[PDB]
DNA sequence: CCCGGTATGACAGCCGCG
DNA sequence: GCGGCTGTCATACCG
């Protein structure tokens, strides 16, 4: 096999490198790498090398990296440009894998831990490490088994061996379930003192070193604790073993607000998954703890225990272990689910980096137009310590607050990186600037032509037509790939289709699979001679083409990934092809191209209903557009339509055929107008929204920017069966509002577009009779707690202190002295609860760690002080008065006209 | 060392309030 | 104070 790295590290004068040779084996080797960097030089002095912008440069070939960055510094002194990639780590990877690199994840060891640690006093610090570490359970991916270690004596108590015939059993049999599926791969070592333990697992440690660290809040708490324990009981010496390097070093993340130190061990990637979750599941989420996700994700439910955690190892020792098993094996469950892990192995590759920088769409794009100018024998510009500025964003249309019976939204396709591709930005391109105009005047066509010779942008840029922009280039060859990746997918589906019918008519002699390539599709030649084969054979046939099949979307997502994070990395300072006017002119590019087609789409619809100067066109945002479709279901009139899918069939045929074509002529225009490269602003229909036919309801109302709800029967041609509700912005997607009352604010949306102003006052009425009979959790508003020693004095509120954190200093009130009660982490969301006046605490909200139900030592007396009314009308009527208002409809019986006026 | 725009809740300075 | 209008911070959303 082709051989392929694992980690990169740069200790001193040599790199230090884990990789993969060409029998398989995982080796190890030091390199005095001798790295190469660039400088500008005479016209007439003659090499390969040109920068981006197409001046000469000499290649300098040090002795050694020392030599290399002493160099650079030089050159920072004296006033001259640095060219070349000066992380080193980077280059290395780029000499020794010169080449499309194919990996084999199964000669990968991909290792994912847990630890469990006893303490009777809070939260147990990583940094001391003061409290012995009762039970490792480590899984390993190449040997696919479960290793647990769990220390039978410590100061806080002494326990049994823990009993896998017991683990296997039913909850009702005597509780753990711990699953078949794993029940065959653990591996139990029990350990009579502590510092037995930790040397034991350290040999472990040498024996099955990581390539890939992974588990929940590994890097914050698990790494640290581990590294600190080891270290203040045997030394930094036996600690620093973790690293198969022998290196480690402490760094310090420092935010805003909150800080916080890791353990970095150098020869080891860590993807902590709670981090790679956070950044690949785009959907928020009210709590990030392990069980909250594992419900989300797995749909499998509690993994309860009775009493508090720091008593269950003395009270339960066979649950403990148990629930240490399970804990490793939900993170492995979840990534059967979402292959994060891989998804990041193949974009590390891909970019050719070390896999950590995955978490950086900095580094990702910076390594990926590195290895491609590389090819072309081209010199990357130096890192420019630019200073922050925030330049221009998005357009935002300001809506009438008001009903909207039926709309059509239209999207722009990739907006950000077609603009780019179009106009053709790069740091390189600059042509040159024009006087500009108000951005009004470019809208509307009436400004005078930018340019005769170059693509311009109405931000004043200028940029060549000629040329081909480095930034463009690379995107379009991932926008390629994206296309590409279709065919051999689609390929192994057509494929896949006959085989159903090839195992319906079989003949069987012998297993006869013919080596073919299955991500190019078979012809009349192959097709002939592969269904008169074996029965048996057809199996293994159908199991390599699906094979090849989700291998294609693997590689197709991560390039659409890719290109949605370039936009990003462009508008950041630390980017070496970073540049402020062209972040602008990407920016403001769409501000005009987004009204441009809005004052296009007007125009139309008025000539072809034979009115002038009406707004069809409500509501547009960035790249997408709403229209109101009110006028051209009144021109056929809604008397004619017989059912739902009748209306929907023509706003559909009428976008398809007669509206797609006005936006695409309007688009071109604008394309000669700014006489750009090349025309890329496609726009196609997404949604049809509107109520059921010959019902009360009012199929949609916007209340503001970015806050609308919407009654969908069709997505991008899916005809829903079911009308699906797009809210957008509104209480019900949003985290902080409670889990009872994002529901039944959900159905009173749900009532007001499809049923009516008589279903909405039904529902609301019933709900105020049985509103204190539900859950308690599911009346609690959720926030983040971030600055509480901000506005703590003394226990007591400052100047200015928020409602989150003015529970939190209720919390810390009530909670005073006890170290057995829950406490609160800052970063950590909160539950909120107001409570009335004459409580027994002092202000009126209280809160709690989010994601865990309350402790006992205060919900007797808070679950009986806390105002119900007030946590109403703050949170579901408020919210309530806004949408009725805003559609123009009353949630209550008899509330009078003349209350809705702002008077005198 | 992923972009700017924009909402809601909540508190606090400030001006006119017989 | 009693409300009104407005600047401010914190938070969380939309692309």
């Amino acid at each position: 096999m082709k051989e392929f790295y694992l980690t990169v590290e740069q200790i001193g004068d040599s790199i230090f490198e884990r990789y993969i040779d060409s029998n398989g084996r995982e080796r190890t080797r030091e390199v005095e790498y001798k790295p190469s960097l660039f400088a500008h030089c005479p016209e007439s002095q003659a090499t390969k090398y040109f920068d981006i912008y197409g001046k000469p440069c000499t290649r300098k070939l040090f002795a050694n990296m020392r030599d290399a960055s002493q160099w650079i510094k030089r050159m920072e002194d004296i006033g001259l440009e640095a060219l070349g990639m000066d992380d080193f780590k980077l280059a290395y990877l780029s000499d020794t894998y010169n080449y499309e690199i194919k990996y084999d994840h199964t000669k990968i060891r991909v290792a994912n831990f847990d630890i469990e640690v006893t303490s009777p006093d809070g939260f147990p610090e990583p940094s001391q490490a003061k409290h012995p570490i009762d039970a490792i359970t480590h899984y390993d991916s190449i040997d696919d088994r479960f290793y647990v270690f769990d220390l039978l004596n410590s100061p806080y108590g002494n326990v049994e061996e823990w009993s896998i015939e017991i683990a296997a059993k039913l909850q009702e049999q005597g509780g753990d379930e711990v699953p078949s599926e794993i029940i065959d791969k653990i591996i139990y070592m029990p350990f009579d003192n502590e510092k037995e333990l930790l040397m034991e697992y350290l040999n472990f440690w040498q024996q099955k070193t990581p390539v890939i660290l992974t588990g929940w809040n590994v890097e914050s708490f698990a790494i640290p604790y581990v590294y600190n324990r080891i270290k203040n009981i045997f030394g930094e010496s036996t600690a620093k073993r973790l690293s198969p390097h022998r290196k480690t070093r402490v760094k310090v993340i420092e935010n805003m607000y909150g800080s916080r130190e890791i353990i970095t061990l150098f020869g080891i990637s860590v993807l902590d998954y709670i981090d790679l979750y956070k950044k690949f599941s785009f959907t928020n989420q009210p709590s990030y703890s392990l069980d909250y996700i594992s419900e989300f994700e797995l749909n499998v439910g509690k993994l309860k225990y009775d009493g508090p955690i720091s008593k269950l190892r003395e009270s339960n020792h066979q649950r403990y272990i148990s629930y240490n098993i399970i804990a490793v094996y939900r993170v492995l469950q979840i990534d059967a689910k979402r292959q994060f892990i891989n998804l990041s192995l193949d974009m590390g590759y891909y970019a050719k980096i070390q896999i950590q920088s995955v978490f950086s769409p900095i580094k990702t794009w910076d390594a990926i137009i590195f290895n491609s100018l590389k090819e072309q024998n081209k010199v990357i510009p130096q890192g420019r310590s630019h200073p922050v500025q925030p330049y221009p964003g998005a357009f935002v249309k300001e809506p009438i607050p008001n009903r909207y019976k039926y709309v059509m939204s239209f999207d722009l396709t990739s907006l950000y990186p077609s603009i780019i591709r179009q106009v053709n930005i790069s740091p390189e391109t600059i042509a040159g600037t024009f006087k500009v105009a108000p951005l009004h005047d470019y809208i509307n066509a009436v400004a005078e032509r930018p340019s005769d010779v170059y693509s311009c942008s109405p931000n004043g840029m200028m940029y060549y037509k000629d040329r081909d922009g480095v930034v463009p280039t690379e995107i379009t060859k991932v926008f390629n790939q994206r296309k590409e990746h279709k065919g051999y997918m689609l390929a192994a589906q057509r494929n896949g289709e006959i085989i159903k019918e090839a195992l319906h008519n079989p003949n069987l002699s012998v297993d006869e699979p013919l080596d073919v390539d299955y991500r190019f599709d078979f012809s009349d030649e192959i097709k002939e001679k592969i269904k008169k084969l074996s029965a048996k054979s057809l199996n293994e046939m159908l199991f390599r083409a699906q094979r090849t099949e989700v291998a294609g979307m693997t590689a197709q997502i991560n390039r659409k990934l890719l290109i949605n994070s370039l936009y990003g990395a462009l508008g950041n300072v630390w980017f070496r092809y970073y540049d402020l006017r062209n972040a602008t002119a990407i920016t403001t590019f769409g501000q005009m191209a987004l009204q441009w087609i809005e004052r296009k789409v007007n125009e139309y619809l008025n000539e072809v209903c034979g009115t002038e100067g009406e707004a069809f066109v409500l509501y547009g945002d960035t790249d997408s557009i709403y229209v109101s479709a009110d006028k051209i279901i009144d021109k056929v009139g809604e008397s004619k339509f017989r059912d739902t899918n009748h209306w929907v069939d023509f706003l559909d045929k009428f976008a398809r055929e007669r509206m797609e074509p006005a936006i695409d002529r309007g688009f071109r225009e604008m394309c000669e107008y700014m006489n750009n490269k090349q025309h890329l602003m496609f726009m196609d229909r997404e949604a049809i929204a509107g109520p059921p036919l010959g019902s009360k309801g009012i199929g949609g109302f916007w209340t503001g920017k970015k806050r609308y709800a919407l009654n969908v029967w069709d997505m991008e041609g899916t005809r829903y069966a079911e009308p699906k509700l797009k809210i957008m912005g509104l209480e019900t997607q949003k985290s902080s509002t409670p889990k009872a009352v994002q529901k039944a604010l959900k159905e009173c949306i749900r009532r007001m577009l499809q049923e009516g102003e008589e279903s909405l006052q039904e529902y609301f009425k019933e709900f105020e009779k049985e509103f204190r009979q539900l859950n308690y959790i599911s009346i609690a508003s959720v926030s983040s707690a971030n600055n509480i020693a901000k506005y703590d004095v003394g226990g007591f509120p400052g100047p200015k202190c928020p409602f989150h954190i003015r529970g939190i200093l209720t919390y810390n009130r009530a909670i005073k002295g006890n170290i057995d009660a829950p406490q609160v982490v800052e970063g950590e969301k909160v539950y909120v609860l107001p409570l009335r006046e004459g409580n027994p605490f002092g202000d009126k909200c209280i809160a709690w760690p989010s994601g865990t139900e309350i402790t006992d030592l205060i919900k007797d007396d808070v679950l009986h002080w806390m105002d119900y009314t007030v946590l109403l009308e703050k949170t579901f009527i408020k919210p309530l008065e806004g949408f009725t208002s805003a559609a123009k409809l009353d949630y209550e019986k008899k509330a009078s006209l003349f209350d809705m006026f702002d008077f005198h």
